[PDB]
DNA sequence: AGATGGGGAATCCCCTAGA
DNA sequence: AGATGGGGAATCCCCTAGA
């Protein structure tokens, strides 16, 4: 018996929310972006065992995994954890209505160290995401009552370790499923599965790439073209507007709109000149695509239109 | 002996700090534009007396004056109060490098009875500033000491009314002379002064007015033209792009674009239409100015020219 | 010296609106 | 019901740079 991902969570998009912000907000969603479908993110016990008990932790999205400090609130959750099982007509599990709680910069340890309490108290991955030390306490710990001395201090010197590293913007879900022993008791899980990033949306590096307005949205092949392009929030340094067709082939053009840092006003807008066409001597227009383009992760924002016209 | 204000500080432009930001960022100028000159806001004791002491208040811009929760802090400054001495060839003492610590909302109450408490002790306007029973406090009070009981209820009182109100956005500078009586001692003050209002720029409804660049610098007489504004931080519902043109005699044409609260792109840009000119048919072009204005406050942002051509 | 700004991030608040 | 976004304010952080 495996666990697998039939549906993941979407990447970017979704926002977590402070704890003030309420819990009022949304639902993380699927990947998938099939019409009049709300999707959300999907697991799968495959090769079929007891009813089985699947959780969801945050764990972080660094080289090496560790318990995350932001907490998942909303349907299934308590105290950060999510908690549903696999009825024997539907080994798979979907997931609605998880909220990402946003921990603070200053509350980021006190939180952390609370967070792995828990899951040593619970058994969930212990060894794993607190100190492979604790691997014991996996399936055990005993709510407060068996939790003692040694694991506490261990779990003191992971969370000061941790939380320095700590990116609060990107979490991943990590699926335990725990299938059951001894009567009714459900204590053996299979391999934990780790899911894609959820990067933050009001994160500044990962945030929603739109263009909402173009000045102009057509230009002389030759290009040198001035537009004012209205965009959301960007960040001078890291960003690209990308022009390109895409030829029947799988060959693709592209060409780049020259701004500097300083064109990019106030992050919300960008003025730049258009970049030059690939064929100049031409005699019917040609249709390209305009775009943003994040230097870094190199996401983009859904294609504009833009008609290139003749010498 | 009465105490006036020679020149008073400027109006808008400057930037409350909050504790967090430091003290270096810079004081609070005057009220005149002459170049080269970096202008401090001025006062004057007229009707010569002995070397004054001249004394600063934050206080509050509404109907009824009362002190406010902000400290002004700099050169000479101690516990939100500004004091300086003058000079008997320096009848004037001018003010320079004083800042304006912007305390939080939650932190309101607690801030402006703990202002009250030392005013109330300190004998600067006690009657005036907190409540007309403290009158006799003016000049007394004995640090801590001398604050009875009684004093001490009475400050918490105004404190609680006076916080919900309070305005932190904008402040007054209240001055007041303290001439000496006894061998050394200064403590007779005249009536005290009160300043022009101080907003903050930070603050969404008293932000800088500027047209960074537009899209077109000229357009048809008869209007209709779609033009990309680019501007400084601006809020839709309270928005205007002021057309103008004076001639000289005092009279002044003004036409204002067309754009709907939708057309301000996320605060920093505004897509507009022109409006039409005052005459259509002209032969020779007519150059006018553009400008954005606060419909509520009606500041304005420095002018833009612009050239309207003919039919 | 000693006088001096500003952009934008992190956090948090409150809108609108259909059965 | 019960599922569901977003804009921008309030606060705070850290840049660049000349003797």
């Amino acid at each position: 018996p495996y666990l697998q991902i039939l549906e993941q969570p979407k990447q970017r998009g979704f926002r977590f929310r402070y704890v003030a912000e309420g819990p009022s907000h949304g639902g993380l969603p699927g990947a998938s972006s099939e019409k009049n479908k709300k999707s959300y993110p999907q697991v799968k016990i495959c090769n079929y065992v007891g009813p089985a008990k699947v959780i969801v932790q945050l764990v972080t999205n660094g080289k090496n995994i560790h318990l995350h400090a932001h907490s998942l609130v909303g349907k299934h959750c308590e105290d950060g954890i999510c908690t549903v099982t696999a009825g024997p007509k539907d080994m798979v599990v979907g997931f609605a209505n998880l909220g990402i709680l946003h921990v603070t910069k200053k509350k980021v340890f006190e939180t952390l160290e609370a967070r792995m309490t828990e899951a040593c108290i619970r058994g969930y991955n212990p060894g794993l995401l607190v100190h492979p030390d604790l691997a014991y306490l996996q399936a055990e710990g005993g709510g407060d009552r068996q939790l003692g001395d040694r694991e506490k201090e261990l779990i003191r010197q992971a969370a000061l370790q941790q939380t320095k590293e700590m990116d609060l913007s990107v979490v991943r879900l990590m699926f335990t499923a725990f299938l059951p022993d001894s009567t009714g008791s459900f204590t053996r899980r299979l391999e934990p599965v780790v899911s894609d990033a959820i990067y933050d949306s009001k994160a500044p590096n990962a945030s929603n790439l739109k263009i909402v307005r173009m000045d102009r949205t057509a230009g002389c092949v030759t290009g040198g073209e001035e537009i004012y392009l209205l965009c959301d929030k960007v960040q001078k340094d890291d960003i690209q507007i990308r022009f390109y067709e895409e030829e029947e082939n799988g060959g693709v053009w592209e060409g780049f709109g020259d701004f500097s840092p300083t064109d990019v006003h106030r992050q919300f807008a960008i003025v730049f000149k258009t970049p030059k066409y690939k064929d100049i001597n031409i005699t019917k227009p040609a249709s390209v695509f305009v775009q943003l383009r994040r230097k870094s992760d190199l996401e983009t924002s859904e294609p504009k239109p833009f008609l290139y016209y003749p010498e």
